[PDB]
Formats: C-alpha cells, sequence, structure tokens
DNA sequence: TGATGACGCT
DNA sequence: AGCGTCAT
C-alpha cells in the first residue's frame, strides 16, 4: 500500500509523421503519396537526405543517405530541396510549420516543445474534467486510430480493433481514479487533438499516451504513421522484457552502452534485478535512481511549460577543401550567419516579447578531434548583424595560429539568455 | 562534405 | 563558464 506505481499523471507525446516531407507535400501536391525525400545541398552526391516519406522507406531509403545513393535503391524517388539563403541551408519553412502545430496543441493543454516536430502534453487536468463530463462508457468509435499495447492476448486493422475491444471490455468506468480509465480518456482527447492538427494544417501525426514522458515517447513509435498507442502501467513488464535498453530515451548513447556492458544485460526489464544502490554505484546517484524507477515504468520528469525554443542559432560546416583559410573568408561567413541570426532574432522579439542578451560563438579547426575547438560568449546588446559578426570575430581572433591557420571547418552563432521585453 | 537545440558536469 | 552527451 506504500509502493508508488507512477500512475499519477496522464502524459502524451505527439510527433509529426515524416515532418519535413509533409511540409513539402502540402506545398507541392505532385509529391503527395509518392516515394519522396527532403534533401539539403544538391551539389555533393545529389545532396544529403534529411527526411523520407513512408513510401520511400519501403525501398530502403533512409536519413543521412546521399540522394545519389538513395536513387540506386529507389530510381523514381522524388526530391524537395531545403531553401538556401546567404549561402547556407535555411530551415525557416519548417520552423514556421512547427509553430502552426504547436499553437493548435496549446489549445488543449500546456505543452513542452521537445523538438521541431514534437511536444509533450500533460493531460491529467483535462482528463479529470472530461471524466466529470461523462460515468458513461467509452465507445470504441471514440478511439478510431488507437492501439492498446500488449493486446489482444489476420489483418492489421482487425488486430487493432480486437485489442481495443479487450481493453474497453475490462475497464472500470465507475471509478474516476482508475489509472487505466484515465489513460483511456487521455487517448480520446489525443484523438481529438490529432484530428484538429490534420484538419487545420493538413499534417498527420502519431502519438503515445501513458503515465510519463519516457513511456509516452516509446509508445508513440510503436505504431506509426498516423496512429496512436496507449501504454498502460500493466503493459510494462511484457513490453520491457524484450525491449533493448537503447530504445529508451537518453539510453541510446554511451550510458546505455555501459548499462549493457557493466551489467551484462540486453533488455530494459532485466534492470529490475538490481537494487537502487547497485544502480547508483555504477551510474551515479541521479542515473541510478532514474534507472531503478524507469525499468518499473516509473518516471517523474515534468512536462515543462515551454513552447518556444530557448536559443536561436545559426551553424555551418566547411568540410574538406572548403575550410576557411583567409580572414576575408572567416569574416564573410560570420557575417552571413549573423545576418540570418539578426533576421530570426528581430522576428522573435516582435512575436514573443523577449530579447536575447548573450551571443555564443563556436568554431572548429580543421585537425581538431572535438566538435568544438572553442566556445566563447560575449554580450549581445544590439540586434545588428555587422556588430554581432564583428564581436564574434573579436572573440575567436586569438585562435589563428598564423591567412587563417589552421583552417576553420565549422562556424556557429547562438543567441541565448532571453529576457522579457 | 548537416543544422540544429535541451540539459548535465565541474 | 566552457565542455560534453543525447537527440531530432
Ligand atoms: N537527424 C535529424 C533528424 C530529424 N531532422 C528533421 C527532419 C525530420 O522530418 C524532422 C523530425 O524528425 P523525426 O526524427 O521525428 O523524423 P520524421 O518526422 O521525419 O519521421 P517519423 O515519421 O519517423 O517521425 O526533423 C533532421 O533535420 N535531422
Ligand atoms: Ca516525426
Ligand atoms: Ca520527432
Amino acid at each position: 500500500p506504500h509502493m508508488a506505481t507512477g500512475q499519477d499523471r496522464v502524459v502524451a507525446l505527439v510527433d509529426m509523421d515524416c515532418f519535413f516531407v509533409q511540409v513539402e507535400q502540402r506545398q507541392n501536391p505532385h509529391l503527395r503519396n509518392k516515394p519522396c525525400a527532403v534533401v539539403q545541398y544538391k551539389s555533393w552526391k545529389g545532396g544529403g537526405i534529411i527526411a523520407v516519406s513512408y513510401e520511400a522507406r519501403a525501398f530502403g531509403v533512409t536519413m543521412s543517405m546521399w540522394a545519389d545513393d538513395a536513387k540506386k535503391l529507389c530510381p523514381d524517388l522524388l526530391l524537395a530541396q531545403v531553401r538556401e539563403s546567404r549561402g547556407k541551408a535555411n530551415l525557416t519553412k519548417y520552423r514556421e510549420a512547427s509553430v502552426e502545430v504547436m499553437e493548435i496543441m496549446s489549445r488543449f493543454a500546456v505543452i513542452e516543445r521537445a523538438s521541431i516536430d514534437e511536444a509533450y502534453v500533460d493531460l491529467t487536468s483535462a482528463v479529470q474534467e472530461r471524466l466529470q463530463k461523462l460515468g458513461q462508457p467509452i465507445s470504441a468509435d471514440l478511439l478510431p486510430s488507437t492501439y492498446i499495447e500488449g493486446l489482444p492476448q489476420v489483418q492489421k486493422e482487425g488486430m487493432r480493433k480486437q485489442g481495443l475491444f479487450q481493453w474497453l471490455d475490462s475497464l472500470q468506468i465507475d471509478n474516476l481514479t482508475s489509472p487505466d480509465l484515465q489513460l483511456t480518456v487521455g487517448a480520446v482527447i489525443v484523438e481529438e487533438m490529432r484530428a484538429a492538427i490534420e484538419r487545420e494544417t493538413g499534417f498527420q501525426c502519431s502519438a503515445g499516451i501513458s503515465h510519463n514522458k519516457v513511456l509516452a515517447k516509446l509508445a508513440c513509435g510503436l505504431n506509426k504513421p498516423n496512429r496512436q498507442t496507449l501504454v498502460s502501467h500493466g503493459s510494462v513488464p511484457q513490453l520491457f522484457s524484450q525491449m533493448p535498453i537503447r530504445k529508451i530515451r537518453s539510453l541510446g548513447g554511451k550510458l546505455g552502452a555501459s548499462v549493457i556492458e557493466i551489467l551484462g544485460i540486453e533488455y530494459m526489464g532485466e534492470l529490475t534485478q538490481f537494487t537502487e544502490s547497485q544502480l547508483q554505484s555504477h551510474f551515479g546517484e541521479k542515473n541510478g535512481s532514474w534507472l531503478y524507477a524507469m525499468c518499473r515504468g516509473i518516471e517523474h520528469d515534468p512536462v515543462k511549460p515551454r513552447q518556444l525554443p530557448k536559443t536561436i542559432g545559426c551553424s555551418k560546416n566547411f568540410p574538406g577543401k572548403t575550410a576557411l583559410a583567409t580572414r576575408e573568408q572567416v569574416q564573410w561567413w560570420l557575417l552571413q550567419l549573423a545576418q540570418e541570426l539578426e533576421e530570426r532574432l528581430t522576428k522573435d522579439r516582435n512575436d514573443n516579447d523577449r530579447v536575447a542578451t548573450q551571443l555564443v560563438v563556436s568554431i572548429r579547426v580543421q585537425g581538431d578531434k572535438r566538435l568544438s575547438s572553442l566556445r566563447r560568449c560575449c554580450a549581445l546588446t544590439r540586434y545588428d548583424a555587422h556588430k554581432m559578426s564583428h564581436d564574434a570575430f573579436t572573440v575567436i581572433k586569438n585562435c589563428n595560429t598564423s591567412e587563417w591557420s589552421p583552417p576553420l571547418t565549422m562556424l556557429f552563432l547562438c543567441a541565448t539568455k532571453f529576457s522579457a521585453s
């Protein structure tokens, strides 16, 4: 009676399907329902693919594939190019499409912007309200695109409905504090949210509904595209019993590899065999407690009330022979970046009633193994591109070993530390 | 041959 | 503060 079960909140994660592709398909109907991809920089191997329609994925086309290589798998692949301004990729169209979706989501609940195409939603309050509206049963008709993970327990839609039926058939609708009922009502609301997003933007999305952010995110990916998935507390032991550790958000990197290496396990469920102290011993007090709870389906990270980015940045690589070797080059490109940055900052100030107060300048030198050879901050007191680019140079001036030596393979300008205005 | 953006550590 | 990790 004193063991927490992490069933206190209803949390959703809404993620747009093949997002940059949908933005380009809305604009150009010729791309709709076709194997297509979004690329940046046409000149090297046809350009780098950064988003892929589900039709193209069926041919094996992936992110981070050169377009020329993708065409070997999928000869009729259609392409849309990222806009280029001031000599660099410009992502404005996708950021603006993002604002369309985020503003719609914000009508339903306060959201946390987690990326350009996804947000978490805390629906706990909304669910309580809808529950008061309700002791009536919940019809399957209200969950037309919802999967219940773990159920049923020979066509795709047939399986979905059978699982949904088993779920609804055993719900206790007379209990307003039932976690399973709360999740179900959550899923009804997310059906409504996803309907509004598609009606008002044209964009389809997937979603996960569970009791916390990590499970919601995991759920979202289980049935994509254009579907949503409910992961109940009860579904966790079976789900985690064969779930590779790397699939869980934040464990896809070196920490996750060390969990696998040090403990000699493969699946998230196997973590339950360790005491909290054992896990803290290996991975630190914070990670240890987090893992101990998370492998039990429990996580407390709040949905933060933030739908605007906290930083506004401009970045460009200069690979191989294109590395910047003269001061005229370095200053010209700092200026190009500063000009895009000023543009976005001025728009931000008018839209969002805030001003950035710190400019961060980051570079990479040719032979450096680190992604950043220098990261330095200075004051950002005026939205002026020439001043920002001049300040950036001043701050990286002493890096030159010299004519710029070694040549620079990356420049980065980032506006940070916003204050109300 | 990429362009971002959040958060943790000392 | 500057660096790193993780991700999208
Ligand atoms: N390494 C990456 C990953 C993504 N994106 C951009 C392109 C994507 O369209 C968008 C959202 O990324 P997702 O990882 O959510 O992938 P998609 O939305 O493209 O596909 P899915 O339907 O699998 O979510 O962000 C990017 O520029 N670089
Ligand atoms: Ca997506
Ligand atoms: Ca995403």
